[PDB]
């Protein structure tokens, strides 16, 4: 079974608004609200993956960020690993830079039945914040 490490940004804001996009509807997870996040590459870190992906998804660079969660899901035909980072601080403005939809959520208003399954126990864990 695919066996994958997966760098995700939670992009939040000084009003405890997050920044979510819509995947596509042909992907894995398709239609799901989401981080902004993807593949970490071979001879890449973690961090440096977290970085390259929301630069590629939504034109930021994130910059002293922690590690928020990191957790494994196990998906009907994949196995993944996922790492949560919280980004509260970058350079740029984050827009659909991919022409995927993306907007301002409030970390109260999220529900986690509109994110992958694999999120739950991070959407959860975030409004305790
Ligand atoms: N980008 C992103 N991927 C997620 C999240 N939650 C989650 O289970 N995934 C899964 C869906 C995909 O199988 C994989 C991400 O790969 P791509 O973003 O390259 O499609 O990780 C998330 O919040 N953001
Ligand atoms: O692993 C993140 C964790 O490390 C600290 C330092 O203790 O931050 C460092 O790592 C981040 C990820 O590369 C950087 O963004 C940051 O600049 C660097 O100091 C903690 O702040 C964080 O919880
Ligand atoms: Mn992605
Ligand atoms: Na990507």
């Amino acid at each position: 079974m695919k066996k994958l490490q997966i760098a995700v940004g939670i992009i939040r804001n000084e009003n405890n608004e997050i920044f979510i996009t819509r995947r596509a509807a042909d992907a894995h997870m398709a239609n799901k609200l989401e981080f902004p996040g993807g593949k970490i590459e071979m001879g890449e870190t973690p961090e440096q993956a977290v970085v390259r992906e929301l630069q590629e998804e939504v034109g930021i660079t994130p910059q002293h960020f922690s590690l928020f969660e990191k957790l494994e899901y196990e998906f009907p035909d994949r196995h993944i690993t996922l790492w949560f980072w919280l980004v509260e601080r970058w350079e740029g403005e984050p827009w659909g830079k991919e022409g995927q939809p993306g907007e301002w959520m409030s970390l109260v208003g999220l529900n986690a039945d509109d994110f992958p399954p694999a999120n739950e126990p991070v959407i959860a864990k975030l409004k305790r914040l």
